[PDB]
């Protein structure tokens, strides 16, 4: 069982949902979904690029010692003020930078410069929305069954199917399997 | 039941190994040969191809009849900076290599997994049913590269039980462990990939 992530901590973790439409059907759908997964959902709206950096920096300083993971959802990446480099956001949660989340998975769900390749990180981005509505539907049905890569794979098939009648992208640097149950 | 790729075709598929060494990477190629050979793949071997010879190679393969084949694997072993894939004369753009195997372009490999294992010794094309196992670690090693030898060991042990993503996940954990004393996975697969039927 050392091939899986430790998801039996007192909590599950934070679920920062940053909404930059200026997607609300998705933001609420993501909220209700991750709340059932016992996460600590925090919905943000129309944050400038300086505010996004400020937020993610303060979260890195938080105590995630009781939290299992960290989920960040970006819907726009572009801030309302300008374009943010994804690296500027991820650097805070780098293994050595954030000691509290070291060894824990950091999920970045993005709905729209190289991509940060750091351990225990994950990017599932597509370019309400079909990607989010299907992801919530898969997390609602297969979170207590399938591993997260298998869940994201069903999303890839479901979205591609919808396009038949372009496909989401999974960037995995996880070192262990991820199950949303214990 | 349509959650796993159809892997019971008469043939498992092709496995192109491009060894641009210009040793360590020679052990990589020798290990990748034995590994995919036991996985019942048709392994074709190339050595020190120019960046044009690579493109026309993938061009010819895409024009073959993979109707009786389950999948397609392409292992790229190159070196140098400013890029991820290199010929003996310059860097190759993955955008040009993968375009031949798009669903509309390649009828034979439509709905089938195309695996591209890339090792780059020192813009990603997003297409359905494609996967890129990308590593970057900086010649005389008796074992060879870390990512390759870990991939071959994890495949020769867990292909009978684990799905490809779970195999690559354990490869990530092993290469990252050696760093203490990380490979990148880009997956657009629509189904699960098991190397058995």
């Amino acid at each position: 069982a050392d091939n899986s992530y430790k998801m039996d901590y007192p909590e599950m973790g934070l679920c920062i949902i940053i909404n930059n439409k200026n997607t609300d059907v998705d933001a609420a759908n993501l909220r209700e979904t991750f709340r059932n997964l016992k996460y600590e959902v925090r919905n943000k709206n129309d944050l400038t690029r300086e505010e996004i950096v400020e937020l993610m920096r303060d979260v890195s300083k938080e105590d995630h010692s009781k939290r299992s993971s960290f989920v960040c959802v970006l819907l726009s990446i572009f801030g309302t003020n300008g374009p943010v480099d994804l690296k500027k956001i991820t650097n805070f949660f780098r293994g050595d930078r954030c000691r509290s989340l070291t060894g824990k998975p950091k999920l970045f769900i993005i709905q729209a410069h190289k991509i940060p390749v750091e351990a225990d990180f994950l990017y599932a981005y597509s370019t309400g929305s079909w990607f989010i509505q299907s992801l919530c539907a898969m997390l609602k049905q297969y979170a207590d069954k399938l591993e997260f890569m298998h869940i994201l794979t069903r999303v890839n098939r479901k979205v591609a199917t919808e396009f038949e009648s372009q496909i989401p992208c999974i960037v995995s640097m996880l070192t262990k399997e991820l199950y949303f149950y214990h």
